[PDB]
């Protein structure tokens, strides 16, 4: 029986996508393949789950490409701030040749990409004050995901970054040891972060695709007919998740606003973009070979 990893609560678009995937595989194989999605990160933190999947210990999962930068260096390109112009542009690129290049990089590291799930855009939330300019982040203690790029992002605005597993964030914000974090509206809402960090500032500074994927070890052990069933089910589940995502993004925004969060938009987006130049400079100085791939995205 397969085991699938999900970081999210059961009632979440990713979760429904993954369950639909597993249901379809079982249906189309006539019960020959069965499995279960394990929600709420119970089978590990995200970096550790990625390692399990590469090793064949975990059969499938939906992973943010954010933490995937350590195992699969090519994927760092999607974690660059403002690298995508919009979420629809992200779909176009990830479903096209740039996404195919990332798929090849993942395969080289033992991971078979079946589709790219939507995670919208990430924005800052905190318990201290609204963020309207990069200067507002100065001195702020901000949790980030496990990718060094994100540490650089926060430091470039004078903040103090702490890499921390997603499941630990709520308590750290609640008890006041980090001031805030950054995420899309469904994540901010579903985790109850919005109950303990009541300022949400729509910087939309990262758009990070997620990948429904399989362990290559598991995938390579399937019959050709099973492989085709898996690929089709993956595509169908991606279509479903993306549809659910749109609906949930609005629903979560409504919950956030009805819950008393002070939401502010960013008038001067240019200032945040300019503040991020050093993240690009640094990444490409440490990793010159990635220059062509980065331009494939940022110049699209
Ligand atoms: O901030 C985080 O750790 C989380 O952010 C969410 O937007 C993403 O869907 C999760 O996979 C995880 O990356
Ligand atoms: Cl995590």
């Amino acid at each position: 029986d397969w085991r699938g990893w999900n970081i999210h609560v059961e009632d979440y678009p990713v979760s429904h996508g993954m369950e639909a995937f597993m249901e379809e595989v079982t249906e189309k194989t006539g019960g020959e393949i069965k499995g279960k999605v394990f929600h709420a990160g119970v089978l590990g933190s995200q970096p550790d789950a990625i390692e399990q999947l590469r090793l064949g210990i975990m059969d499938f999962g939906v992973f943010s490409l954010g933490p995937m930068g350590q195992a699969v260096p090519a994927t760092n390109v999607v974690s660059l701030p403002f690298v995508f112009k919009s979420v629809p542009q992200m779909y176009e690129l990830m479903d096209g040749e740039p996404g195919a290049a990332l798929g090849k990089a993942l395969e080289e590291k033992g991971i078979v990409a079946l589709g790219y799930y939507d995670a919208g855009a990430r924005s800052f939330y905190n318990s201290v004050k609204p963020i309207n300019t990069p200067e507002d982040v100065q001195g702020m203690k901000v949790r980030v995901m496990n990718n060094d790029l994100f540490v650089g992002m926060i430091e470039s605005m004078g903040g103090n970054a702490t890499p921390m597993a997603f499941a630990e964030v709520y308590q750290s914000i609640k008890t006041g040891v980090v001031d805030g974090a950054e995420n899309n509206p469904p994540s901010y809402e579903s985790t109850s972060h919005f109950e303990v960090a009541k300022y949400y500032s729509l910087t939309q500074h990262l758009i990070i695709p997620e990948c429904l994927c399989m362990s290559k070890k598991t995938f390579d052990g399937l019959t050709p007919e099973q492989q085709e069933i898996v690929k089709t089910a993956g595509k169908n589940s991606t279509d479903l998740q993306r549809k659910l995502w749109g609906e949930r993004e609005a629903a979560s925004m409504k919950i956030i606003m009805d819950g008393g969060v002070e939401v502010n938009e960013i008038a001067d987006k240019s200032a945040f973009q300019e503040a991020m130049v050093p993240v690009y400079e640094k990444y490409l100085a440490a990793n010159p070979e990635m220059t062509d791939l980065v331009n494939l995205f940022r110049n699209a």
